[PDB]
RNA sequence: GACUUAAUGUCACGGUACCCAAUUUUCUGCCCCGGA
RNA sequence: UCCGGGGCAGAAAAUUGGC
């Protein structure tokens, strides 16, 4: 009679708002949604309502269950026969139904006795209703024979709570990309997924049949079901705004962005990062400590401000709260700077007699292989009901209310109908309202395939992963490229269900199913989701026990476990004995390689090329968000992702570094735009160009997929990560920037332990030959160098030594005559001054036609330069990762004493010195601008020294008024170089300069350093800048050496350093390589290498002290366009670098330019080859008092800094004259 | 009860929030004259 | 009339556009 019955969900069900049926065809929304739980307003202001389910849809849902009860037993049901029954209603007779049939009709042989009236009906007409004094039109309930009450949640109630408006989507299948979109209200089901029911039945034949088909009702309102009988948001914003005002008080809203992204991030590590004061605490002796987490908000702290505030912010969680003030941080910064939805006939289907229809349920895991990525809009467009930008998250990923990660039903059966399309080799683009059901192969099995919405059990926060787009012409960040993707990790392991219900199981299922399948062998092909060409979301299917039902025999089996549905968990996880009865495990599933779809359209629609990068470089991809919020306080520090383990259910403790599939996609598609020329076109709208047709483009989906670039060479590095400090040197003073000092944390990668980066992508099947050599090309452009890995690669970071892929796939003869004075004093009694400065001039030029990076132009100039870099003079570069790398710290408290630079042991110098010092060369030889100058800093003072400079020496600031050669050649902010510096490898000569007296022989206590000051350059306010300041070659170190002892004990050992020296006469080796180079700028950058035979370049620490004095000697110029450059060429070369140099002023003899060769003699070396020269050069001591005083001479500062004794135009040009004696 | 259904007919599990985009560009861990 | 002294320790740019 009354049987009120209960309606349970198991996923996410789909909720409309409600509308009567003749406002329905108003809304799009409603008219979808006809088939989905209903949403009325209660009260007023549409904030609150109540959710139900129309007994019209649970009587549709019941009677299709009827349908299929009795196609299985042949019409019958316990015994008593059932007629086909009526699916037809005349229009001249009255009204139609609210609701038409499209769906074909199961139907059977006829073998009731007599014909179904008002008088005896069949239970099959009981339960349509068929001859009860009800019909289309209501009036009273007890009209009905059988009557469907509404259902309502069982659980006023807020829209928000129950329910999130999801964007759903319809990708076409060959472009890859949406044709649409529509939005459903995707009902929580875990708090209000019950919803309770009246079902009333005034006759008794028809009720075995009618709790059968409740039992049998599979899916209702998109979700699995089984049908049983029975604010600190507000406080947020203020301290952000706090927070935002503050950081507005010391000039820095630039930062609150970074915070923004900080803060962001530090729901991964917990609330002990803020409790425990984990964050890193800036400097050792750094009095303003951190340079963000150490700002002064309301006088305090912003670490003390983040602790009040979580300490306020308790009773949410730290995930909320991070999230929360993270996008409130970002919401005040930005207030201080295809939607698609949807003649009827009916079709009488009849199985064949005697066939047998079995329900086949596939448990399995869903192990994300890769970095996975679900598709969602962002929050406050996710707000149902509510159908200056406030994304901080660009794309954030889709999860639940309880946070754990989504795979939705929607995207897994999407997937799923893309592979079953790829399996059958056709199928049909989804049409949508269309009155015909599609008969093709896909949707019919499609009609057949039920599945489960499926979340991990996990909650953790989801990892950023921040893209840019490089632009083409300058190989820098494109103006306004930059965004972040919320991603879940790699291992992450989801509960999947698949459930198909037909005669035979289809060979095209089982084919994808095994496509899906990790296994032993082969890979786990599930590629679910979004951003699968950047990797995210290529699945693996383990642990299947694909089981059966027997619905033929077995029918009431099934009905009573409810076809397993919301405890197909408890299926994976019972033996084979604990399976319910009808349960029966597949013995036929197919295997691999016997399976005909799997072989020739899934197995070679995407191919594996997996490969190993050999990085013989210090590799940094670097993450500057994750290094504000790690305790190793870097600037930047290389990418890490975190990774699931399934043994131990959570994130693996140590994060596993890699190259970014992003990254490792770009550099594939920059390879092959340069060398295409497609990288270089303006707009890609509508193209078919060869880069596009391989990554895709805005219209296409990409041919080509990359995954992330795993370091599997981890394990052997004692020290994974180098700490490499990186400095920019004034070009008027020879010493730091005001501000520009920094360090690089990159994993520490070496020529001879070099880091192994193990990537793969996948090949779609129908790629082009052409663009198979494109690929394999791009990817020996990789193995030769042309493209560094991650960041600084013109300073020689990430750049790669070669790559294994996987079995399953000179001399410049050039004498300068330096200077008369120390030739003409051969008794070195003649002191000199440790620098002189280069006044070359206030011209010039600027190129205002900037050389592109998008192709290899064929004109210009691309290539690898081998140097020998040999010692002249004892060579310091400390090894500053560690400051007590001597172990000597303990005797001498403060000290700071260094190794030489070393990579995993081998000696080492970094190219960011090569290369700063080739660029403080080139700058100079080519009058180029000051491209590190200290424009802020005063005089002892009319203007700054950036008013004492000239306007033309300023530095490049942008490509708008063209770019200085050093600033061409070297680059800007605003473009990459195009010279790129290795790191020189050490290879032969006496290793060490040994000292007797010293504790490390190998080392050396030198005199103090101390910072250049201009005042002494600059005497007084009507004197401009002197010039580049350029170091005298000497051996001042022969001094240092033997006051060894006398330097340890009358100098305080926290003012000088002690340090591993290199003796003279050691051969370090590194590659120049440069790209799209002119006929004249090689030439000029090999003049600056090696710039004559008398002539060298000041590198490392002790520059004025006569250290570091290199001659860089050109083994083999290779260029590619690979061939090896002869010695006519390289000359030839050189000779055309001599007269741009003559144009810009207005054998190459290079010392009748005025400012080369007072460059050449500041850099010539009088003590080279045979020569018996051997100039003193040291600075003056301050007094006659002063220790390191020679007793009878006047070099003293009190005598030259005296205006009556040296007068001030004097000192100038005594400074500005190179090698002029100083006494 | 109503909110909130229509009953001889709901393929909406009929629709992958998908497609593009290299956290990168520049920068020598360097260094001498004063301070009240 | 006095006999020393460390500095910088990141700066700038992009923080999303198109379909
Ligand atoms: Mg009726
Ligand atoms: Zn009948
Ligand atoms: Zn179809
Ligand atoms: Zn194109
Ligand atoms: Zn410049």
């Amino acid at each position: 009679m009354n049987i009120t019955v209960e309606l349970t969900f198991f996923e996410p069900y789909r909720l409309v708002e409600w509308f009567d049926w003749d406002a329905r065809k108003k809304s799009h929304s409603a008219m979808r949604g006809q088939a989905f739980a209903q949403w009325t307003w209660k009260g007023k202001g549409r904030t609150a309502g109540k959710s139900f389910i129309t007994g019209t849809l649970v009587r549709s849902a019941v009677i299709k269950a009827v349908e299929e009860l009795l196609s299985l037993n042949n019409g019958k049901w316990e015994g008593v026969p059932c007629c086909n029954g009526s699916f037809q209603t005349d229009e001249s007779k009255g009204k139609k139904p609210s609701f038409l049939r499209k769906r074909h009709t199961l139907q059977w042989q006829a073998n009731n006795k007599n014909i179904c009236d008002k008088e005896e009906a069949c239970p099959f007409c009981i339960l349509l209703g068929r001859f009860d004094n009800a019909g289309k039109v209501h009036e009273r309930n007890k009209d009905y024979d059988i009557h469907f009450s509404n259902f309502d949640l069982d659980h006023d109630l807020r829209l928000v709570d129950i329910a999130s408006g999801r964007i759903l989507n319809r990708v076409d299948f060959d472009t890859g990309k949406a044709k649409d979109y529509f939005r459903t209200w995707e009902a929580d089901y875990e708090t209000y997924g019950t919803y309770t029911g009246r079902i009333t039945l005034r006759n008794e034949h028809a009720k075995k049949l009618l709790l059968a088909s409740l039992g049998f009702v599979d899916k209702l309102c998109g979700a699995l079901c089984r049908i049983e009988v029975i604010d600190h948001n507000d406080e947020l914003r203020k301290q952000a705004e706090v927070i935002v005002e503050a950081f507005k008080q010391n000039d820095k809203l630039e930062k609150i962005r970074i915070l923004a992204d900080a803060i962001r991030t530090l729901r991964l590590h917990g609330e002990g990062v803020i409790e425990k004061d984990e964050l890193p605490d800036g400097k050792e002796e750094r009095d303003k400590g951190h340079h963000l987490w150490d700002i002064k908000v309301q006088g305090t702290a912003l670490r003390t401000k983040l602790k009040e505030l979580w300490q306020s912010n308790k009773d949410i969680g730290w995930r909320k709260f991070t999230e929360m003030l993270g996008s409130n941080l970002y919401l005040i910064y930005k207030k201080e700077t295809t939607e698609y939805y949807s003649s009827d006939l009916f079709i009488p289907v009849t199985p064949p007699e005697g066939i047998e229809t079995k329900e086949w349920i596939i448990v399995g895991r869903l192990k994300a292989a890769t970095p996975f990525y679900f598709g969602v809009q962002q929050p406050s467009d996710s707000i149902p009901g509510k159908e200056v930008i406030n994304e901080h998250t660009s794309f954030n990923i889709l999860l639940d209310k309880e946070n754990r990660y989504r795979i939705p039903r929607s995207a897994l059966r999407g997937a799923l109908r893309r592979d079953l399309r790829t399996a059958f080799g056709s199928g049909c683009n989804v049409s949508l309202g269309g009155q015909i059901l599609c008969n093709c192969k896909v949707c019919i099995e499609m009609r057949r395939i039920t599945l489960k919405d499926s979340v991990s059990d996990f909650s953790e926060p989801p990892e950023i992963r921040y893209r840019i787009a490089k632009n083409p012409g300058t190989a820098t960040v494109e103006d306004g490229s930059l965004f972040d993707i919320e991603v879940g990790p790699e291992g992450l392991t989801f509960p999947f269900v698949l459930r198909y219900r037909g005669h035979k199981f289809p060979e095209q299922l089982s084919s994808v199913i095994r496509y899906w399948e990790e296994n032993d062998g082969k890979n786990g092909m599930a590629w679910l989701g979004g951003l699968d060409s950047t990797g995210k979301g290529r699945f693996a299917l383990k642990d299947i026990k694909i089981f059966e039902w027997d619905l033929n025999q077995k029918i009431n089996e099934y009905i009573k476990e409810r076809g397993m549905r919301g405890k197909e968990k408890e299926l994976l996880e019972m033996g084979e004995s604990s399976l319910p009865d009808g349960l029966i495990p597949y013995k036929f599933f197919e295997e691999r390689e016997c399976l005909f779809p799997y072989k020739e359209n899934l197995k070679p629609q995407w191919s594996e090329v997996q490969y190993t990068i050999e990085v013989g470089s210090p590799l940094l991809t670097a993450d500057t968000i994750s290094a504000l919020t790690e305790p190793g306080n870097r600037d930047a520090i290389a990418y890490k992702k975190r990774v699931y383990n399934d043994g131990n259910n959570a994130i693996e403790p140590e994060p596993r570094f890699a190259v970014k599939s992003e990254t490792h996609r770009g550099i594939f598609r920059t390879a092959v735009g340069r060398r295409t020329g497609d990288l270089g076109k303006e707009d890609h709208e509508d193209c078919t160009c060869d880069m596009c047709i391989i990554f895709g483009n805005e219209h296409e989906s990409s041919k080509i997929r990359f995954e992330d670039l795993e370091l599997i060479n981890g394990n052997e590095f004692e020290k994974l990560e180098k700490h490499i400090d990186h400095v920019a040197i004034d070009r008027f003073t020879g010493g730091a920037l005001d501000k520009a000092k920094f360090d690089t944390y990159p994993l520490a990668g070496s020529p001879k332990k070099p880091l192994k980066l193990k990537g793969r992508f996948w090949i779609k099947k129908g790629f082009s030959g052409d663009h198979k050599l494109l690929i394999t090309t791009a990817l020996s452009d990789i193995r030769d160098g042309l493209y560094p890995l991650g960041s600084k690669g013109g300073v020689g970071y990430g750049w790669v030594a070669g790559i294994s892929i996987d079995d399953n796939v000179i001399n410049n003869d050039y004498v300068h005559p330096g200077h008369q004075s120390p030739k003409q004093d051969h008794k070195n009694k003649n002191i000199y001054y440790p620098h002189y400065f280069l006044d070359s001039g206030s011209k010039v030029y600027r190129e205002k036609d900037i050389i592109t990076h998008e192709e290899f132009t064929e004109e210009l100039l691309s290539g690898k330069i081998n140097c020998k870099l040999e010692t002249l003079t004892p060579l310091i570069i400390p090894d500053t990762s560690d400051e007590n790398g001597l172990k000597l710290q303990g005797n001498k408290p403060g000290h700071k004493n260094y190794k030489f630079f070393n990579i995993n042991g081998e000696l080492m110098i970094p190219g960011s010195e090569l290369r700063g010092m080739l660029r403080t060369h080139f700058e100079a030889l080519t009058k180029s601008c000051f491209a590190i100058f200290g424009e802020d800093s005063t005089l002892s003072a009319s203007k700054t020294l950036g008013g004492k400079l000239d306007k033309a020496l300023h530095p490049c600031t942008g490509l708008s008024d063209g770019l200085c050669p050093g600033c061409h050649l070297f680059g800007t902010t605003d473009y990459k170089g195009r010279v790129k510096f290795g790191f020189a490898k050490y290879e032969n000569g006496p290793e060490w300069l040994i000292t007797r007296g010293n504790n490390p022989e190998r080392s050396l206590t030198l005199g103090v350093l101390e910072s250049p000051r201009p005042a002494f350059s600059i005497p007084d306010d009507e004197s401009e800048i002197p010039g580049r300041k350029f170091y005298l070659h000497h051996n001042g170190w022969r001094i240092i050496r033997q006051k060894q002892l006398e330097i340890r004990e009358t100098v305080q050992p926290e003012r000088n350093v002690t340090t591993e020296v290199m003796d003279k006469g050691n051969v370090f080796s590194f590659d120049v390589r440069f790209e799209n180079l002119r006929e004249w700028e090689l030439g000029l950058l090999l003049q600056s290498l090696d710039p004559g035979k008398n002539i060298a370049h000041k590198l490392g620490k002790g520059k004025p002290y006569g250290f570091g004095s290199v001659k860089i000697k050109i083994d083999s110029l290779h260029t590619f366009k690979i061939k090896r450059v002869p010695q006519s060429d390289i000359r030839e070369y050189i000779n055309k670098g001599y007269q741009k140099l003559i144009e810009w002023s207005g054998l190459p003899q290079w010392h009748v330019i005025p400012h080369i060769d007072k460059l050449y003699k500041l850099l010539w070396v009088p003590f080279l080859n045979d020569s018996k020269l051997e100039p003193d050069v040291r600075y003056p001591v301050l007094n006659e008092e002063s220790k390191g005083y020679i007793e009878g001479s006047d070099y003293t500062y009190k005598k030259l800094g005296d205006k009556d004794n040296l007068p001030y135009k004097t000192r100038v040009k005594g400074l500005t004259t190179p090698w002029s004696p100083w006494n």
